[PDB]
């Protein structure tokens, strides 16, 4: 589809079994989703923007669904005010800026 | 044009008569650029990021050209961690995200 920005970019994702409403956000280099619980090992990693850094727990290859479009990849997991959607699997859906 | 995400959406913007590199952000709703000096009054404004909020400088009606298109809007300035396009100015120059 074609997603203007009169609002924010708002979607359903479905991940873990779980649906969640996340921000398609361009500007990130990967996905932060709020503080839950994901199956396999982690490691810590310190991610910053405005307002500064927070310590998320990162996991690999976890398959998320975005619009009905499955997708694979890193997902960041902590005290993040929003979910977000990344760059790394943005590029999974074939989602393009164009003006 | 179309841009792809599969590395950072970075284009040029020129405001003041001097060029600069920008992120088109579609999780950001306003734009927000690094300390620089910028014309007539400004107006308090606080802003969240993932690591919390930042106070900045708000100017309006600021013209800036976006990879050619001319646009003309509100800027805030601050200890931002690159120079931010949002919502804002992207709807502007009529960018959309597609897939
Ligand atoms: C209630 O909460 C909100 O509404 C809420 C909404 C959106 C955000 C996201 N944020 C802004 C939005 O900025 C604005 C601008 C103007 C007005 C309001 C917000 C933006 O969209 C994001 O792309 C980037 C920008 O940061 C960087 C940092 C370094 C390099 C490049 C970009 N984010 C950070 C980030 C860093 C690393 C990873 C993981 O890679 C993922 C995400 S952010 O700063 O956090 C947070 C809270």
């Amino acid at each position: 589809p074609q997603i203007t920005l009169w609002q924010r970019p708002l979607v359903t994702i479905k991940i873990g079994g779980q649906l969640k409403e996340a921000l398609l956000d361009t500007g990130a280099d990967d996905t932060v989703l709020e503080e839950m619980s994901l199956p396999g090992r982690w490691k810590p990693k310190m991610i910053g923007g405005i307002g500064g850094f927070i310590k998320v727990r990162q996991y690999d290859q976890i398959l998320i669904e975005i619009c009905g479009h499955k997708a694979i990849g890193t997902v960041l997991v902590g005290p993040t005010p929003v979910n977000i959607i990344g760059r790394n699997l943005l590029t999974q859906i074939g989602c393009t800026l164009n003006f």
